[PDB]
């Protein structure tokens, strides 16, 4: 290529960038110093100084009076703002300085220029996907589900979280030694454990027979299809909670169910295991060919190892540009795999369905006193979390939203606002430990209210956020022998028992008020 | 009388108390002396130090080789003994000082000097009462009962209660300021201020129409059949709690009902009120001939004034005699009133269902709150307290015994162990704001242990204790939805969700198990 070895002053880059372009416009037949550079500078400086440099760099051109600098960089530019908007989008500082060389340009309104550099119309056209950037019928109930099926909407789901992702996240990610500043990575980690523990409580949610390691077998069933769709994280996430000590301290389970499987899980663990270093999935995976999911984090680890390993400024006072070009390779081999979308299925109300059965914010400790309450006495996902991802409210009232708008859509059947408490039962099944204090209007059927108390409920036990439709209250002396509207219990006490809602006369503990899952217009 | 004007050396006050008896053993045909000093020493010294003087005394008189003084000084003691064996029971150091003295007379062994001072016989004709020291009909239900029943019950009771109280309690209370060391008064208090509080409460405990008014009605009618009965002191306290700030801030009741009582009502306060001072009641309690109660209160502010007007030691370095004099006639002149029995009635059932009922420990602000909540916007028992009185577990544990004996001796039928709520309702309306949670065996009718249960509940919140049949509990991880065997509600959490009964299995809140009502072999 175009070749540095000890590496170049930034200004001659900057220098070199805009002399790829022709005063015409036209760009040069080999761009990759325009790639690594327009990609990887944030390391070396911000976006927003960069940019300035180039203004320095029009003002002093203009002022030599010639129109051939000024339009190469204007050019530059318009290929900046076009072809990486989202460093646009994002940052604050580049965006304002991008407005005031706008105006500068403007103040001295010197023709093309200004047309050249403008925002507006990029964002507009960007913002222009009003349109998304007869399918198939699947079930929403657990009980009867095909493994290929869970497979393929968790690889829908995994894909969607993936692409999220974008160049400057891990650009972002390599700068600030991993901070959840960046949502983006935030969102797959707990995508990632929230199916783990999903896998963990679903185990542990169904009653001490045999049934458990039944739900083991169609976990390992779900594995086998994911690794056949080559979807390897949502595999390492399924088989890393299968293999967790509190599901593998289950012996009565075990003891219980099939061996073909326990040499499969065997054989999950070997390919997937750390051994130095993932060795065999790194073969796994270099056999792969078109549709792949990375198992970003042993990625993510060579990206930091990149990082560390090469200094960023040379010696010499130059930036190095070998570690730019590097990352960039790599980086850029990720983002790679986005370009190729998933081969099937898509299906919103399972997706949504699911989006909300993986939000789960547990203690180890917790599930492991679930495991050790239902049975008496190394494959790590990690990514090693020196934090833990926390829930966001906004996502997950949106989550329950979309959860209650579909199961009506599918299973309500135009039929008054009620669906049977059968087939509420069986999407229950698919919610692990999932119940909440209520009394019915009819006896087997459950309001759209109700439903949306339960899923509400389940998404606060869930998330560990306490959160509720906020009623008017006032603390009340209460005369006559009254219970608790939300726990289902009785309120103690001579005075001063509860809260009473002034509208609605609901009644709660002090300690269920905010809480509380229903309406106040009730 | 005998005459001491400046009063008399402590000495030759036993020396005439001895002098009183004769070798022959005889008493004087004045004993004045006698009684005022063996009643009221305990005043000037302790009666351990007095009885070590007449034993200084016998030993001296001894070696004076006089059978004559040693014989009136054992005759003496014998009286002593004999006359007061309450002082000799409650005193320690008395009794031990007593055991010394027998044991000096036995070594030194001269006739018929110990057969004399023997404490065994009298203590065990003392206890010999094995038996008490066909009746009438009467109901447990307060809906249905006549004001003079229940007038005659409280008079029963407040009887009993005055009783317990001896001259050495009065003393006491003269001599340590009022200190709740001595029980019988702190009792007596217990129970004037829980029949206010029960007239307060069974007012407020009535719905908000007309019938909270009807009842004030019918303890008004109370108040006249105690006033008839001349029973003064549980008069003030039904009156004190009409009376009450509380009581009287409900004016939609007042202005429902009738007038003739509200004039009957201004007659009992203008009777009862403490114009300096309850003249009124001085001269009402004059005309009064045989059965009588004082309304202790202000007979004991009479002993205090008393008692701070005199000097205990005179100035001449003497005993005040004339103290001991003045005390010893009030004191006597209370205790003589509980010679004369009450006139009529004795049933004890009704007795343990009152017993229970007044047992009551309530915050002022806590029935204003009840009050206030009910009506949303001076005759003063006191006998002034520094000091609330507090509950005994003991009696308290007692009381709901007796209680549930007699409502199923009574109101069974030998039917079953059950009896119809109807009747049971009733009966809970004597027993104001009283509920308890739980679930029945059968349909309208109540167990044994089950109206232990509501009974031991109701006491629990009476008496602010809380208190319950001990159960082996355990801190349980719960994995299935359930609920508190207790306080009727959910067990909210994760993990550790309440605690399990090793034995009986029953489900708490870490808050409930303490106070579980229920016993654990169900
Ligand atoms: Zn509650
Ligand atoms: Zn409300
Ligand atoms: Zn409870
Ligand atoms: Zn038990």
């Amino acid at each position: 290529l175009g070749h540095l070895a000890k590496g170049a002053s930034l200004d001659d880059l900057i220098d070199s960038c805009i002399q790829s372009f022709d005063a015409d416009g036209n760009l040069c037949r080999s761009n990759q110093l325009l790639q690594v550079m327009l990609t990887m500078h944030r390391i070396v400086i911000s976006s927003a100084e960069l940019l300035q440099k180039v203004i320095t760099l029009y003002k002093d051109a203009l002022a030599k009076n010639s129109p051939g600098l000024c339009l190469k960089i204007c050019y530059f530019v318009r290929y900046w703002i076009t072809e990486f908007w989202v460093m646009f989008k994002m940052d604050a500082s580049l965006t304002d300085t991008m407005e005031e060389f706008q105006e500068l340009v403007k103040a001295k309104g010197e023709e093309l220029h200004c047309r050249l550099i403008d925002t507006t119309q990029i964002n507009a056209r960007d913002w222009s996907r009003k349109l998304t950037q007869k399918k198939r019928k699947v079930s929403l109930l657990f009980d009867h589900l095909e493994p290929e099926e869970l497979s393929e909407h968790l690889t829908y789901l995994e894909f969607k979280s993936f692409r999220r992702i974008s160049f400057s996240d891990y650009q972002n990610y390599l700068v600030n030694s991993c901070v959840k500043e960046n949502p983006t990575m935030e969102r797959s980690i707990a995508l990632c454990n929230g199916i783990s523990q999903w896998v963990q409580l679903m185990v542990l949610s169904r009653p001490t027979p045999q049934l458990r390691a039944e739900v083991f077998i169609k976990f390992i069933q779900v594995a086998q299809k994911l690794h056949q769709l080559q979807n390897f994280n949502t595999l390492m996430a399924v088989i890393g909670g299968l293999c967790h000590s509190s599901i593998s301290r289950l012996k009565e389970t075990s003891s219980h169910v099939p061996h073909e499987i326990n040499k499969v899980l065997g054989e999950m663990t070997e390919l997937l295991s750390s051994s130095r270093n993932y060795d065999n999935y790194r073969r796994a995976y270099g056999e792969c060919t078109d549709f792949k999911i990375p198992i970003l984090g042993v990625h993510l680890k060579d990206l930091i190892s990149l990082y560390e390993a090469m200094p960023d400024y040379l010696e010499d006072g130059k930036v190095n540009v070998h570690k730019l070009l590097a990352l960039y390779n790599h980086i850029s081999e990720l983002v790679q795999l986005q370009e190729v979308a998933p081969p099937l299925e898509a299906n919103k109300d399972l997706v949504h369905l699911l989006t909300l059965s993986l939000d789960l914010y547990y203690t180890e400790d917790e599930i492991y006193e679930l495991s050790y309450a239902r049975e008496p006495r190394p494959v790590v996902v990690d990514w090693a979390s020196g934090v833990s991802p926390k829930p966001d409210p906004k996502t997950i009232s949106k989550h329950v939203q979309r959860m209650v708008d579909s199961v009506f859509k599918n299973y309500d059947h135009d039929q008054d606002g009620y669906i049977s408490q059968e087939e509420f039962e069986k999407i229950a099944a698919s919610f692990p430990f999932s119940f909440c204090v209520m009394d019915k209007d009819r006896e087997g059927l459950i309001s759209r209210d109700e439903i949306t108390a339960y899923f509400m409920r389940a998404s606060s036990i869930y998330s560990k956020l306490g959160l509720g439709f906020p009623h008017n209250f006032q603390e009340t002396t209460y005369l006559k022998p009254t219970f608790c509207d939300n726990c289902a219990g009785f309120l103690w006490g001579v005075i001063k028992q509860g809260y009473r809602c002034k509208d609605c006369g609901m009644n709660c503990h002090k300690q269920c008020k905010d809480l509380v899952v229903f309406e106040c217009k009730k």
